[PDB]
């Protein structure tokens, strides 16, 4: 596994020359900027479009992804479920975006979701499927019946973020990406969080996952560090 | 947990000047300088007693760990069992010496091996507890009951250092030693050798265990990486 490293962002509607400035600095570090856009209050596809056009000289550098982290996954977006689910699918219609982050959760309608996630491929986008919880690790089992259930989208990766409270809970974690990895088909991405969990972060590849978060500014999520230092730390292993 | 950093080197009977300069430059990060002595055909105390004189250890720079490792343990080293447990108990009459390495196994006589250990201890020295398998690693419950044993002898560490294969076997070993660290009084140290294993090495704090081994030239043993790099990362931790 070679692991892509992730650059997290969250700026307002107008993305501003210190940022750029910041991006630049850590440009060989990074091979995916996350765009985070539920911090935008009554965001539309038309912002996000402009915010996009910003970010087009280091294209040529990384991959966009945008992400709408919802309230109760962590994030701050408090969208209800049909306008946020209406976001995802309008996401399709930007070319500058080349993967999509959308949530899975117990309640989900399946039918829907599936027609979504079609519809973003369809457009030839990479479709992120994640879930999160900040409260705590479920147990092994259940870790890797949500990693089940969120596969049979066929998404091209499957990412499962989860809080730890011990040592065990950060095993677990690494257990069930490693079981999915040697098993499944698509890209898996696991996540313990937390300074407990940073070895998920940087030992990533060790256990099979695709991806791994970090920051420019600040941390984005509990345990997150710096890409620059991620990038070091990926390559070691 | 703070790991020490321990660094392992196998000279000659004349140590060369070169690598006490090599030791000298890296210095910050040696908190143990581990002695290996099996690759001295029919070492005598005598002998590492003057070797040990020309490493001129300088007051409070790191501790001098003495280890006699045996072939079948994946070391050098060919004494018969009584040879070498008699050079073990020998070692408690240099003062230069710190700690000492012993090895466990299933066919040890253990009221001996008692002796001993509370005869180096006697002797003011740690006694470090050890055990190898070079050619795998033994499922979970198993490397729990080799702590257990080892435990017994009431040494200041014990340690396992095993040979995973896939991923499950080196989570295992993290956590045999995560759930003894957290369980039982004496430092523990567990190894994961190989490329695959070298999250064991650097992550060793984070689950909880006392030592991680690196090198000054090549590795001494599968998956160990330059004590400099190895305190920079187990500092991340
Ligand atoms: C995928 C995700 O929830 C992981 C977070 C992390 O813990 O690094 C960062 C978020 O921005 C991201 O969407
Ligand atoms: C403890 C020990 O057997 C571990 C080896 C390793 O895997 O780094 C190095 C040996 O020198 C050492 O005695
Ligand atoms: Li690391």
């Amino acid at each position: 596994t070679h692991v892509e490293v992730v650059a997290t962002i969250a700026p307002q509607l107008y993305i501003e020359e210190t940022l750029i400035q910041k991006i630049n600095h850590r440009i060989d570090a990074i091979d995916v900027l996350e765009l985070r856009i539920d911090q935008i209050e009554n965001v539309t596809v038309n912002q996000v479009a402009e915010m996009i056009t910003k970010l087009k000289v280091m294209q040529d550098s990384f991959k966009l992804l945008v992400t709408y982290r919802t309230k109760l996954q962590g994030g701050y977006g408090q969208f209800t479920n049909d306008l946020y689910l209406n976001l995802i699918s309008d996401l399709a219609n930007i070319n500058g975006i080349d993967m999509i982050d959308i949530e899975w959760q117990a309640d989900i309608d399946i039918e829907k979701h599936q027609r979504i996630i079609t519809h973003l491929q369809q457009y030839n986008k990479e479709v992120v499927i994640s879930h999160h919880n900040f409260e705590s690790t479920p147990p092994l089992d259940e870790l890797q019946f949500i990693f089940f259930k969120m596969q049979k989208f066929n998404p091209e990766y499957v990412k499962l973020a989860v809080m730890p409270h011990n040592k065990n809970d950060v095993l677990n974690l690494l257990q069930a990406m490693s079981t999915f990895s040697d098993t499944m088909d698509c890209k898996v991405v696991g996540i313990s969080m937390s300074k407990l969990g940073l070895i998920s972060r940087t030992a990533q590849g060790v256990f099979g996952g695709a991806l791994t978060y970090g920051c420019i500014g600040e941390p984005q999520a509990p345990g997150q560090i710096d890409v620059t230092d991620l990038k070091a730390q990926v390559t070691l292993y």
